[PDB]
RNA sequence: GUUUUCGGAACUGAGGCCAUGAUUAAGAGGGACGGCCGGGGGCAUUCGUAUUGCGCCGCUAGAGGUGAAAUUCUUGGACCGG
């Protein structure tokens, strides 16, 4: 069920944890990134708007997405980490380090970790107004 | 008798003489000149991601928002990836 590749060698794809402060994405796809092989969000674990974004929900999406992709024949992953970018924040959420975590304890192998994060030259005006968010 | 002379003026042309006649260059100010200097200004040109939208491709059931939610977009493929 995938590649045939020997024991000592190790199939890559990429994976990409958009960790913003709603909810956490882990997508696995190819090296390319054109197709796709697991793609499963922490709303998507918990059936709660609280919780979209907690540590746990990015535990059981990365468990998912590895279990998942090592059926697929892919044992390891290349690591792209984003947070929401543009004008707003730069920080990724809480979810980051816990799909991390929880992808790594999942017996997958880790490529190497990059942060691509769309960081703006000088973008358009931010949403909050010259006052900003009172709350 | 009488036009000169003298006196007075104005208009004057050659001379001699003046120790011939211009204070200083403001820790005032202009204006020059030289090498620079600076997100100063105007015109044109060039690049950078990002945002939004569109086309195509992949997998897709959620995605968004919040203190918590709802309004809102979604198998007439939303969100995510290229
Ligand atoms: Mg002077
Ligand atoms: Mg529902
Ligand atoms: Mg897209």
């Amino acid at each position: 069920l995938g590649p045939q590749v020997a024991e000592g060698e190790n199939v890559f794809g990429v994976c990409h944890i958009f960790a913003s402060f709603n909810d956490t994405f882990v997508h696995v796809t190819d090296l390319s990134g054109k197709e796709t092989i697991c793609r499963v969000t922490g709303g998507m674990k918990v059936k709660a708007d609280r919780d979209e974004s907690s540590p746990y929900a990015a535990m059981l999406a990365a468990q998912d997405v590895a279990q998942r992709c090592k059926e697929l024949g892919i044992t390891a992953l290349h690591i792209k980490l984003r947070a929401t970018g543009g004008n707003r924040t730069k920080t990724p959420g809480p979810g980051a380090q816990s799909a991390l975590r929880a992808l790594a304890r999942s017996g997958m192998k880790i490529g190497r970790i990059e942060d691509v994060t769309p960081i703006p030259s000088d973008s358009t005006r931010r949403k909050g107004g010259r006052r900003g968010r009172r709350l």
